[PDB]
Parts: C-alpha cells; structure tokens; sequence
C-alpha cells in the first residue's frame, strides 16, 4: 500500500496533527506511535526507564521500539494508504544516532543496534513512499512539550542534537520524497 | 524453503565441537552450521562474547540480542543440501541462556522482556526449521573438567555453578518436557 511516514523531533506536533487522521479510519490504515507498548512491556516501562538511566536502558529500550515499529511498518492492510507516526529509519537515523554520539550506547550496544537494522533491510523493502516532515525549532519543540510526561524532562540541548540528526537525513540528504511542512 | 534439519544441543563443554566435526567428511549432503561464535567475537570489532562474560549485567542483554539475530541468519541460511546440521539454536538460546540469566540477575526484567518480545515476534513471523534434537547429555563436572582442559577463551571462567544450572535448564526442556523429537547422547564418554 501507498506508505507516509510522519517525521518529526519531539514536540513538533505529530500527535495533534495526527488527530485528524482519526476519522479516515475506514480509507486508511493510521499507525500511530506506540508509546502504549513502550510504557507496557508486561508491566514495565521501558520509555520511562530509558529516560531515567539512559547508560542503561537506552538500549534494551532502541531495540523495542526496533520491534514495534517493524511491526507497525509490516502489517497487513486492505486500504490503499498507509500513515505511520515515525519510522525504523528515525529510530536508527536520529534516535540511536545520537544515543550513540551523547554515549548512551556504548559501541557494542550501538553495533548490536546495527546488525538488526541492516539484517531487517536485507530480508524485508520497508515501504516508504512520502515521508512528511513537521519542522520545527528546537525552542517551539520545547514549549510544546512544556505547554502540555516521562519526556518533560528533555535538555533543549537534547532536542537541538535531535534537530540536526533530522534536518541532516531529510534536508541536506546525509541518511536514505520529502514534504516539508512548517 | 528449509531441509530436513538437526540441531545439536547441550551445556558448554559437551563435546559438541567434537561431535559436529565427524560430519564434515559429510559436507556433499549436509549443510553444517557451527554455532555463530566468530560473528558474537567481531561485531565491527567487538567482541561482544568477551564483553559478556566480563561484564554481563551490564552486557547479557546486547549479546543475547545478538545472539537471537545470528542464530536466526542461521536457522534461515539458504541451502541446496538435502540435510542442515546446526550447532545450537534459537530454542537453547530463549530456554536456556536467557532464562538463566534472567534467573542469576544479570538480565532486569525489562531486558527480559524485550528479548521474550523478540522471540514471540519471530515464532509468528516465520516457522524455524526444527526435525531433530541431538541432545548431548553430560554432568556438570565433566563439562566443567573438558572447559579446563581446553585453550583459554572467553568461557574458560564459567563456575560449576554456572555449569549446573544450564545443566538443569538443558534437562527441563529436552527431558522433562516442560518447554516448547530428542535424541539424547551419552557425551559424558
Ligand atoms: N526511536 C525513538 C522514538 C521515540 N522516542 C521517544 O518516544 C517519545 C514519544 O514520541 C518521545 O519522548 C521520544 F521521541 F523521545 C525515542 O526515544 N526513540
Ligand atoms: N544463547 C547462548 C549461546 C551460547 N552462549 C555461549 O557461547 C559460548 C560458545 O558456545 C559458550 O560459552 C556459551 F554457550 F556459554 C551463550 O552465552 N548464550
């Protein structure tokens, strides 16, 4: 099916723009993040643990959110659109990338991270056929997030790294059609 | 697409290298698979293997990771051989390491349950090829006595203990039956 992927640092307004999408729900197929899962892993949440000791559970907690967004990208639709919040391809473009680079992920665990995204490449095409980007800065991203959970505790320093690693993928075209939205 | 296909299964130090090796002479018809230990040794030069018996609260969780995918390389390689062998398997790995790692600490239970997601997610993704289990049935001093006695490596520090409880684990799931068509060696000869 035709697959968008809504891109985006943290508070840049995906969930609020996603909303809209909620009554098209019999045309397409909307996948929205899956935060309810990461704070759920059987009763342990791996979103809130990663925030609070990231040199320990940022990579258990990467490798999860590996998992659910492959679920998310492979499952099976009769619709003829499909809308994602985030990607497998933010997850290793932005995400770990910089998890790496602040030392969250020591090497090994960054590597362990890698193989899995170059094995699921390798046995799978990933759809992606439009990805739409909320740009934002850094300083909106963080008054969203203040205007409104385990991430409220987010550095602006965090989220101007996450800036970057978002503008170098899908503005000046360091990582692997993209609309930009203000 | 997968042949017929045997796994080898026991504790460290139950002369599983040993027993693969009589089937080399055998490669026309077999396609034989040793346990992926040189990819967990050189992870774009990490060895990760090393890195978990030094460390493994800290790095149990990243190994068993890898551990799952290359084992999963594996169960799925490609062959035209009318027989695979394989050393180890996906099953030793979630029933047996990870549960006793999950057990001695050195796996938190969101580490576990990340792996334990991991492995639901590939049992319903794809059928692993698994026909017969050739369970090499050893005492844990035996196990321990061959480790001793062999070139110093990674898991030449593995206590007894160690060693017991992988033991029971490899008996619960091949003997007693427990967890999810056995063959069992004598390998304490
Ligand atoms: N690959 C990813 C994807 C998301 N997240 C984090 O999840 C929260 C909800 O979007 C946001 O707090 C978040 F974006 F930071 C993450 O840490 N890594
Ligand atoms: N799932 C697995 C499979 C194997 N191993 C370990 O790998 C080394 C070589 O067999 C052995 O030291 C070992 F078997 F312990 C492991 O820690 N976890």
């Amino acid at each position: 099916p035709f697959t968008v992927l809504i891109e985006g640092n943290i508070g840049s307004g995906k969930t609020t723009y996603l909303n809209h999408f909620e009554k098209y729900k019999n045309d397409i197929c909307l996948l929205t993040e899956p935060v309810e899962k990461w704070r759920n892993v059987n009763g342990v949440n791996l979103l809130e643990l990663m925030y609070k000791d990231p040199k320990k559970w940022a990579m258990p907690f990467q490798s999860y959110v590996t998992l659910t967004m492959l679920q998310s990208h492979t499952a099976p639709t009769n619709k003829k659109l499909k809308i994602m919040e985030r990607s497998i391809f933010s997850a290793r473009y932005c995400f770990v990338e910089n998890m790496r680079r602040n030392g969250s992920l020591e090497q090994g665990m960054y590597n362990t991270l890698e193989e899995w995204y170059k094995f699921i490449e390798e046995s799978i095409h990933v759809q992606a056929d439009l990805i739409i980007y909320l740009r934002t800065s850094p300083e909106v991203a963080y008054e969203r997030i203040r205007q409104r959970s385990e991430e409220s505790c987010v550095p602006l320093k965090y989220l101007q790294e996450l800036h970057e690693l978002h503008e170098d993928w899908l503005i000046h075209q360091r990582r692997p059609k993209v609309l930009v939205l203000d």
